[PDB]
């Protein structure tokens, strides 16, 4: 079983992905592991990475491209869920191709629908109890609305982390994800619209009740 997972930051995205790799026993291949993989273990790849992120480029696609088909043959050899790339419709396509020509079938994608504002909001509505850290408090999603400025779960003392409200790096990123034109929507429609001709299955999500979430999708796989 192959699985490609979409979605922005502030879906939980992550955190559904990590369920469906448990149920179904697959490999979690994320973007920033292949590089460790990689530039880490020095494969001839990595490598030749190297040389442009020492220099302050970024990889290009015909190096990043067979790193991801790399790491998906030798640790996805039972079946993977890839996070996080391709971020692009130039890498998305070239993924693609290079997937068909090693043969390796997609089975499903998964796409977390959130819009641009409500996930900005569970970015920046999110504060952290200063008891336990895993305490899940956040003004914006209603059920878990924090309890007065003190945690819903223990009523410990829970403040921002500045990362958190740093609209700065956050609209960067979702300017990246939400671009319908060559970005990562795009890079998930370009999968949607194959869906059918490839004869995968495309799995939209409604990212706004975390634990209904997770069993429209259980439901829907195998
Ligand atoms: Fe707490």
């Amino acid at each position: 079983m192959n699985i490609l997972i979409f979605g922005p930051n502030g879906s939980g995205k992550g955190t559904q992905g990590n369920l469906v790799k448990d149920k179904y026993s697959l490999a979690h291949i994320e973007s920033g592991g292949i590089f460790r993989e990689h530039i880490g273990g020095g494969t001839e790849l990595g490598k030749k990475a190297k040389e442009f992120i020492d220099r302050g480029d970024l990889v290009p696609d015909d190096i990043t491209i067979p790193m991801v088909l790399e790491t998906l043959e030798s640790k996805g050899k039972d079946g993977w869920l890839l996070d996080g790339f391709p971020r692009n419709t130039v890498q998305a396509q070239k993924l693609f191709e290079a997937l068909q020509e090693k043969g390796m079938k997609i089975n499903f994608v998964i796409e977390i629908l959130l819009p641009r504002e409500v996930a900005k909001n569970r970015i920046m509505g999110r504060r952290i109890c200063k008891n336990n850290p895993n305490h899940p408090n956040n003004i914006f999603i209603e059920a878990i609305k924090p309890n007065g400025d003190v945690c819903r779960v223990c009523g410990g003392a829970l403040s921002a982390r500045a990362d958190d409200q740093d609209e700065g790096a956050i609209n960067k990123r979702h300017d990246i994800y939400y671009n319908t034109v060559d970005g990562t929507l795009a890079a998930a429609y370009y999968y949607k619209n194959m869906a059918a001709k490839e004869g995968f299955v495309y799995i939209e999500l409604d990212g706004e009740s975390i634990d209904s979430i997770k069993d429209t999708l259980l439901a829907q796989l195998a």
